[PDB]
């Protein structure tokens, strides 16, 4: 069925002073909504090419599906990943963070560093690899969804995610976002990944 | 579901430019494998799409492009080769002269970019409908030619030449011109023009 823009789990000003209401409103109501609207159109075109047996046309639509579909997936996760009252990692997630990264401080530094280092637009991710049964960190370009591991916590480093507030100073945003990481949600995603 | 197209000639008909053993493996194993895998990948994709698993549907894209591109590219390729392909039509020769100077210049330029492909891929002569001009391009792996109409393709995956030419890819790329099916290429040009 048709994709829709999910409501935010909070009001647009609820993450201040870490992310402005200006940013939250544009990011959700314009940027995410555009991915949803475009995704619905691209899925319809792809379904048509598949049904008509137009293989070249189906292949040609793949970048648009990955871009808008990835945009929808990424931002849908990102909204649930943010909270004013995030809380603390679950006992099991904390244990696993300690096992895989030494400490929460180490994880935060390492993920912040690779996220800050993204050239152009993209995302940093904490994920869970089900095959190796370990936490891992990665970056993705543009809206490429995190693949091969289950996403737990994502940091959007497209310039639109921070520029109105932070201007060029991307590291201030990336370090600050940890203050609003929704550990309740991240812990739920971790529990789900290990089932 | 997709099927392996019959060759329009017998397996030894392109000798001495491309051997019987190459044609047999290239058609019956390599192209067949793309067809078989393409059919399986389409079914995995439909299940992902019908169940609403957008993430999995995106994850399956590289396999569709690779196997689907494999099927597309080789299906064109077989029609592009002939023991006695003739010469370009007058209209095609005129356009070749317009856009490249001469057939000699087009052959040199396309051979050069095709030889220069790093790893596996294809060289293409194509017709761009927007700008109404012939162009040359290369594609990586099995990526189909996009944004122009394919007219003549040169497979430079090592399996296309290795048994006969070994490491000497340039001798193969230069020699394939001897078996270019200009009857087919000229027809593809005429269709691209309308
Ligand atoms: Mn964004
Ligand atoms: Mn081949």
């Amino acid at each position: 069925m048709k994709h829709t823009l999910p409501d935010l789990p909070f009001d647009y000003a609820d993450l201040e002073p870490v992310i402005s209401h200006e940013i939250m409103q544009l990011h959700h109501q314009k940027h995410h909504a555009t991915y949803v609207n475009n995704l619905n159109q691209i899925e319809e075109k792809l379904h048509e090419a598949v049904s008509k047996g137009n293989l070249k046309e189906a292949i040609a639509l793949q970048p648009a599906l990955k871009f808008n579909g990835g945009g929808h997936i990424n931002h849908s996760i990102f909204w649930t990943n943010l909270a004013k009252d995030g809380g603390e990692p679950s006992k099991e997630l904390m244990d696993t963070i300690k096992r895989d990264f030494g400490s929460l401080d180490n994880l935060q530094k390492r993920l912040s560093d690779i996220t800050i280092a993204v050239q152009g637009s993209g995302w940093g991710w904490l994920g869970y690899c089900k095959k190796d049964k370990i936490l891992k960190i990665a970056t993705c370009a543009n809206q490429d969804p995190l693949e091969g591991m289950v996403p737990l916590f994502g940091i959007d480093v497209w310039e639109h995610a921070y520029y109105l507030q932070y201007k060029n100073v991307r590291p201030d945003y990336v370090h600050a976002i940890w203050k609003i990481a929704n550990w309740k949600n991240i812990s739920e995603r971790f529990a789900n990944a290990r089932q």
